[PDB]
């Protein structure tokens, strides 16, 4: 259902790109003034997109929404190229002193691209059949979960030994499920049977729910200032919502099967 | 031009032998009632053995045009064995062959190796070999997975009573899992991650690991040849994975030099 | 009670022997026709024996059973001898490309032996004092438990990382209980105090009950084609019953104590 | 030797405090304008101190060296206060968005406290006798090493998995050496025998050597951009130089013990 | 009222650690060589001294005249000092290898004397009207006790028969777990007074309590298994009980402080 | 080659008695050390065993390869009764500890049982000698490794447990050896079950090979720890003579491994 889904995607992901520019900005060196401005530009861009998405509704004219999709797709492409650009400066050591992790940069670029791609599937009636969506969403989100588990463990203060270790065991849980998901993807279309796919979702579910439960707790502790970390609480909430979205997808794909 | 000829003969002398051996290994995994599948495997064995013989008869003086035609026929043999491995996998995954003995990972593994070969031939035939930074990343992302799978197969095919070597295999298994992920990340970070320093460190880190597995596979192979250890690894399988490890090592050293 | 016991043993173990003959035949190469024919021979002979034991009842003439015992006890000596001949051929590498694990072969042979000597026990009335019994069965069966955890781990498709790992944890669990059993053994009969034996039995039960559930779970998943393995739906059922059986014995030993 | 040792200590630790000033400012948010310039002030104070230290010689009037020590002591007290104040802002979440690890702020404050305490010992004639120094230096420095291994592992890009895991193994190695150090410490003066302290120095030396070498290597790969991290090259050379001084101390205690 | 709280606290402190110092006297005597008779005799007098101090501590009441309790604190603190000196003398003898054959872990001797020292310093706090405020109490007590629980896990693991592999593995896990909390506690402590926020202190207590409760259960079960003869060890049943009571003490303190913080 | 694997009746006898008599004598001291001071029956009974094996060791050392095979044969049967006696004593002690009849004593039950296994092995070896039934090489290889890999795995726990827990590095090293030999022992058990099929020269050669690297390494670790204890350089409750006692036992296992390797 094109209008339904378009707006869901955009409401969620544009909040994400908006938040991304804030985080990337926090990690720029103070003197990198052009990059700080770009970041602020993209901040307001996606902020604006966000407001527009919320002001639409299921009863909005499909054509108007197709144009919005096309427009949001172009913003998703522009934040993407911006992230790449930062990645190349960091990776060539052009920004000594800077505090963006290359992996987080690449990470946020993959989500931007997940976003632009989804918009194209929508505007093209090229959504995926259930067998393909189960594999591709999982292969995608399981890497994203594994990434978050490392961001948290890296941004936790090293004195927080027990929570650093807990995030470490989540970073290994998802490293390993991502690999099962990579194998399952190579064995397609042969792997794409009812019983293999149901088991695959079954097994991912218990972890994601656990991780989601963990990001929530972590978020509340950070907000209450109960732990030591360089984790901005908006970041903690952000990865919580990404986890929570993965879990909804997993649960709805398990209903469709 | 003559170097198109070298490179095609090297690729075929190596991978044709691998495709022929795959046919043997897969058939060894078949239940004794699967005569069609068994006979199909034997056909592919005969086919690639014959492709291998031809490839060792041609030479660096051979007409580039007859080499180019050999490539397209060999590339079609590759497409077909790939097609056949895919059908075996389908069957395993739907439990059509209860009692069969081929790991589905092994069936996808060898089928991945047929695809590698397929695409290399096309690359040569079009004169479309990758630039150094893409080759490096592409060859490794692929071969590090292969080494990772090897280490698992060895570990699963060793007899559970050979605790020390099973444990060693699992340590290798763990390292190449780790190296594949580093390569998946590099790959995602490309072209930004394709700088001289990053790629030299990537290859350096890989080389120490690959040479060590290479040595373990050889030592394993010598032991299985003399019945010094307990397993269900046919000696030729031990030799096969040792050869593919050696191949990978030469390629890394190749690129290492091209860059350094 | 000599009769109920014999038939219980024979009804259970003959099926185990029938089943080995079939598992072994699948490791045999297609060229190895004499081995295949002999294995199908032991399959047919224990199946026949299964059938005979399901026809008898606790009413049956003692002597007609004391001689069914000796019959069957010969059949178990013979299958034992055959699993041994397979072992020798495997260990000197005269059958390259076969798919039976030497550990598997020595393991069937140990089970086969166990049966042989139990029948002897039943006919000689040399059945074990309770303290000696608890230590003997547990040593034997813990080891069987420890091998099974390995066979499961090795015969699962390597792409089943989560499940391979679970089997490995069990494997280590049971190696540990066995080494504990072994030390109690050497400490016998000094170690054969009621509380020591009661603590022994308690520790082992938690693990055996775990693994039993795992096996049941795994079997159900392979039957349903939910997981990637080269474990036969029958083999999984086979180790489940041996697990199940061992738990019966443990529970009964705690009761008589 | 009062002058020698003062100058040695000052030349080393002044560069260290100057470097902290730089790392701390990198961790501040851009609107933290007063923090940034307070950091830049210490940067300068200590560069100047470093310059003066480097221009005096073993032959300088002890009375001027004594006064320099006292001047340096106060500078070290003030940056220690500055470090603590920053610790307080962070721990009460007054600075969201900032990127200085509280552990790192605490750690640099512990280094400042060490510097300042060594200047007092110097000026008072109250340096430790050997068996006390051995235990005290090691208890202190082994902790410095455990932290550094954790800072390295955290500041490494998460995708640098082999290097992340090597750093963790070093963190684990040093936690364990530090706890051994803490029990020896509790067991003193009884544990202060030549044999126990000889073996202490020996166990410790080998991981300090490996760690120094890992730091050298990390520094060189970062300088050459061969790996991914958020570790300024200078932070790499810095911890490398703290590892090296610990190792020089171990070697000189070992010589004295023998 | 306030004098009554001085008295209550003094007698709680003394009732508890007088028992501990006494038992330590026994434990250490058990680990001496049979030919070390002067040491054994000296251990035997300390047992008897704390036995009597414990007796008197249980006969005094909350109604006891504070001046007398004060005099009692001072004398028992002199006894604490004296057994500390003894424990340290022994540690010396061992670390200079002069008792080949003895069976007391030097870590244990040193552990016992840290508890002797704790007891001696609590009594001076009580007598001088100088108890820790809540923020410092919370950090000083956990720092002390976390090290104690860590040591205990080690002793259990070393004193279990090696054939008890599962139980040795649980002790060792608990040991690792408490090394970890101890080291969190040492970083919190260095970050004081900045780290002394109600929020950071509440989480510190919560995180420690999960562990201490869990080890407390374990030490009780182990104690019962040993009294019942169900497991193989060289752990005197009383020693198991002793370390259970110290865990229980520590869990009390965490609850009383969680309460007073909330 | 120092006689450990000799098949000459006299030489092998003296070698075995010289070595194991000293071992049992030292067990008599170690066991005594773990008794409560009030258990004087035990203390006295241990001192007597200490005295017996001390005596036997001096006599073994007085005999030569030239001594009359009839004397040696009677000596062996005496020494064999002695070994049966100390074995029963150790089992008695074990029984007392397992019924918790001695609260506060310090001998591990695994240690007591382990000393009774070394005793039983002395026992059975002298019976082989007198009856003329030393094992053929493929059996000796399996049987000795199974016995001695267990001895080695027990020792690395004895060291693990008797080191002060504040020696974290060394206690961790002990544990790694302990796990290695657990694993080597379980390999031998399987090898032993798979016999006589497994007794091929290639499988026994690999077995010994793998066994050797761990044994030489534990041997070296035990010599090093011995020297650190004599010097007072580490913290433990390991008597310096216990450290040397388990070094001599590893060392002998190493001769056996190296000599079997040659013969093989
Ligand atoms: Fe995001
Ligand atoms: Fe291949
Ligand atoms: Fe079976
Ligand atoms: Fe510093
Ligand atoms: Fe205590
Ligand atoms: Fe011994
Ligand atoms: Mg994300
Ligand atoms: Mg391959
Ligand atoms: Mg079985
Ligand atoms: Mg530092
Ligand atoms: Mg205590
Ligand atoms: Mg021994």
């Amino acid at each position: 259902m094109f209008v339904e889904r378009s707006l869901n995607e955009i409401r969620f992901w544009s909040r994400i790109m908006k938040e991304h520019s804030f985080f990337l900005r926090l990690g720029f060196r103070c003197e990198d003034t052009q990059l700080i401005e770009e970041a602020n530009q993209f901040y307001r861009l996606f902020e604006h997109i966000e407001q527009i998405a919320h002001s639409y509704t299921n009863e909005t004219d499909p054509e108007q929404i197709k144009r919005f999709n096309a427009e949001v797709q172009q913003a998703a492409t522009n934040i993407w190229g911006f992230k790449r650009k930062i990645l190349g400066l960091i990776l060539t050591c052009k920004l000594p002193g800077q505090n963006n992790f290359p992996l987080l940069v690449d990470h946020t670029s993959r989500e931007a691209d997940y976003f632009r791609k989804r918009l194209i599937q929508l505007n093209e009636g090229k959504l995926d059949a259930l067998p393909d969506a189960i594999i591709k969403e999982n292969v995608f989100f399981l890497r994203i979960m594994a990434d978050h588990a490392k961001f948290i463990g890296h941004l936790l203060d090293p004195s927080e030994r027990k929570l650093v270790d807990t995030a470490r065991n989540f970073s290994n849980d998802f490293d390993e499920l991502m690999y099962q998901a990579i194998d399952l993807e190579s064995m397609k279309p042969q792997s794409q049977t009812a019983p293999l796919l149901d088991q695959f979702l079954d097994q991912n579910r218990v972890s994601v729910a656990s991780l989601r439960d963990f990001k929530k707790t972590a978020r509340d502790l950070i907000e209450q200032c109960k732990i030591k970390s360089i984790i901005h609480p908006l970041l903690a909430d952000h990865v919580f919502r990404e986890a929570d979205r993965f879990l909804e997808i997993i649960d709805m794909y398990d209903v469709h099967l």
